[PDB]
């Protein structure tokens, strides 16, 4: 089998993306954020409550003729943004493009956090980690992908993620015409859970190569790339008034400047990141002052290749025995 399925950026500055999942019998579509960071499926729900919902469609089990409790089940997670959310599970049929699973652990909200209140564009989150990072208690559940993995025709899924544009997910088959070149596949430590691997590099617009290690993790969840400080230093020192802002959380930069290109090494390709998808606009509204994409990793523990980075390229998280990762421009 195969799946394919649209996702689309929240808003105009690619803050996120959603792409629709039908849940339940009869269907209830629901846009949820997939997040290659994570390994919880978890939605807005009946059971969320009332004040902690504005504006976000609700799955409701109930009205589910192959929805079951998944009796004694909890969750309850917390993200790298200070957000969190938390309840119960039901089993449920949940299918992606075309791609369907019976019997996916459906995480239901009994509580979310104000930031996921406030957006009313995502419905809940699909994760696509490693499932040992599912948070069900007392048993631990399969991510959307595992459960498929064995039914697919290639143990693969792709993300393609458009620049203030839609893009897709594929499930199961690698569409050789959404790229150009070859894939170059690089290896993948799973030990943390995560799609972690090993850049070679990177460049400053025309400047040159600097090899270098930089172990980080490949995340559709995150939306910046975060990096390590000497990186992003030598990235904003190339862009005239930029700093780093204690107040804002971050660099910032005059939003009338034209950003340079970031390169990053997959073995000895290369993907370069054009400047204009490093813009993140107006601090607040009306400011000429404009957030960056780039940002220092320090304090996170972890170097994070985010939707920025991830946008640039065709990626190929390949679950096969020994997974592994692909990148290629596109």
């Amino acid at each position: 089998s195969t799946g394919s399925a649209t996702t689309t950026p929240i808003d105009s500055l690619d803050d996120a993306y959603i792409t629709p999942v039908q849940i339940g019998t009869p269907a209830q579509t629901l846009n949820l954020d997939f997040d290659t960071g994570s390994s919880d499926l978890w939605v807005f729900s009946s059971e969320t409550t009332a004040s902690e919902v504005d504006g976000q469609t609700i799955y409701t089990p109930s009205k589910s003729t192959t929805a079951k409790l998944l009796s004694g089940a909890t969750w309850s997670i917390s993200y790298g943004d200070g957000s969190s959310s938390s309840g119960d599970v039901y089993t449920d049929t949940v299918s992606v493009g075309g791609l369907t699973v019976t019997g996916q652990a459906v995480e239901s909200a009994k509580k979310v956090s104000s930031s996921f209140t406030e957006d009313s564009t995502i419905d809940g989150l699909l994760g696509l980690a490693f499932s040992t990072l599912n948070t069900v208690s007392p048993t631990q559940q399969k991510t959307f992908f595992d459960n498929a993995k064995a039914s697919l025709d290639s143990p693969v899924f792709t993300a393609d993620l458009g620049y203030h544009a839609p893009g897709t997910y594929n499930f199961g088959f690698i569409d050789t015409t959404a790229y150009t070149g070859s894939i170059t596949y690089t290896a993948v430590s799973t030990k943390q859970g995560f799609w972690e691997w090993t850049s070679t590099g990177y460049a400053v617009g025309s400047g040159t190569f600097k090899s270098t290690s930089i172990d980080g993790i490949a995340d559709t969840g995150t939306t910046l790339l975060y990096l390590p400080a000497t990186v992003v230093s030598a990235y904003w020192a190339q862009v005239s008034g930029a700093k780093s802002s204690s107040s804002v959380g971050g660099y910032v930069f005059p939003c009338s400047a034209t950003l340079p290109s970031f390169t990053f090494g997959v073995g000895s390709a290369r993907i370069v990141i054009p400047g204009d998808y490093i813009d993140f606009g107006p601090i607040s509204t009306g400011s000429s002052s404009c957030f960056g994409g780039i940002q220092s990793s320090a304090g996170i523990g972890i170097n994070i290749f985010g939707d920025v980075a991830l946008k640039a390229a065709f990626v190929v998280f390949n679950g096969a025995t020994t997974p592994t990762l692909g990148f290629a421009s596109k």
